[PDB]
């Protein structure tokens, strides 16, 4: 409803490559501003720009290049030369001065040379037990999302077609499978808790829904099992009467 | 936050059958409705319920079934008695008396038994030409769904991850792929514009998503082909530098 459009949640960077950010708005806003979030103070401005064709630098614009074209758009630019590891890329517009500022949803540009490690995930979904059921006469439906790498993902769940959020509880964060080792794949688990008659309806339907931002369509893939590029790997169930 | 959750926005019955239809809410409202679109005279009342374990018949009546268990759930079930060819069923709840009514999202129900012509579409997505990119400087996506039947589908899009609304064009409603014959398969076109700098950039994602409302998972299915449960069928592009 008119607001920041920037670059997917999560974005690869190999070694030496030149990566663009996108970064679109239509408020009509004059400045716009690029962040990274680094660690140690969080929010630092890279480049920013009061008007169409123009861009003052940041404290660490070392490595990054802008344009501003138009209004609508102010594109970052991560160049080979940039040597940081893996950060947190934020957008804004503002009118101008210290007016109020609109943040964008936020690009985490993670730096990896090897795509050997990469893997979408698996998910499942498990039903409500008997025993819940008749007992708290609620339901609850689990989802696993398992061997994924690295965590690039997003779960939400969808019921009869719409996404919901009551009833819903996501872990946090994707954890290692295996803390120990490093090349450990990640695994996320979330539960949906629904009535129990809404869930003894045949007619209702239960998705479990995982977006998982892996290699682009250019990205080059060397192996031989499929690329783990972007997609969507669902697990769904209906209800079951007893 | 806190409304009404009812049925999916399609749904299936086969001559003979009954098909229970869920309503239920969190806004502890004592009185709840069910409603029939019948193209005279819009809405009529069905079955209408003041507080726990009552419910009033309204004129229509006839066919149908409800039961108030509890407060949250008014349940409409359509028993093999009806006769109605396909409605639009609206839920609603409210305080009681003339208060203000407040309504779930509807259900059309469709009613058909050749569950043989039953299927899920198949979904494209075609690119700008380079024509309208270096024209008007924007790019407009087309996405094809196509083969589908009934006419059980919602489409949007998706860039980056989130679902995008504006540059958004899609049919009102799917067609016939052939009005003349009457086991015709539908089809539906929508259209996604964004600016060309937008579409330039490689790493910008595009999916046109399908949600297909078909059969259940207990649903027998008597062909051979994958039977055409309820799913998601996408199609997806990433930005094409020149």
């Amino acid at each position: 409803d008119g607001g920041i459009t920037q670059s997917p949640k999560y974005l690869f960077r190999k070694e030496g490559q030149n990566v663009t950010l996108s970064c679109e708005q239509n408020l009509n806003h004059d400045a716009m501003y690029w962040y990274r979030q680094d660690p140690g103070q969080g929010l630092r401005l890279i480049y920013y720009s009061q008007i169409v064709n123009d861009f003052q630098k940041g404290d660490i614009a070392e490595g990054y290049s802008v344009s501003r074209e138009k209004k609508e758009s102010f594109p970052l630019t991560v160049t080979s030369a940039q040597k940081n590891p893996t950060a947190f890329y934020l957008c804004a517009s503002r009118d101008r001065g210290t007016e109020k500022l609109f943040f964008g949803s936020g690009t985490q540009l993670s730096v990896l040379e090897d795509l050997n490690k990469v893997f979408p995930p698996e998910v499942a979904v498990f039903e409500p037990s008997e025993a819940e059921i008749s007992h708290t006469q609620k339901a609850t439906l689990v989802c696993l999302a398992t061997g994924f790498y690295p965590d690039h993902v997003e779960l939400s769940w969808w019921v009869n077609g719409k996404e919901v959020h009551s009833g819903v509880s996501t872990d946090p964060q994707p954890l290692k499978e295996q803390p120990a080792l490093n090349d450990s794949r990640y695994c996320l688990s979330s539960r949906l808790r629904v009535s129990a008659t809404f869930w003894q309806n045949p007619r209702n339907h239960f998705r479990c829904q995982v977006q998982f931002y892996g290699l682009s369509e250019n990205d080059e893939w060397t192996q031989d099992r499929a690329k783990p590029v972007t997609q969507i790997v669902s697990a769904e169930a209906w209800g079951r009467a007893d």
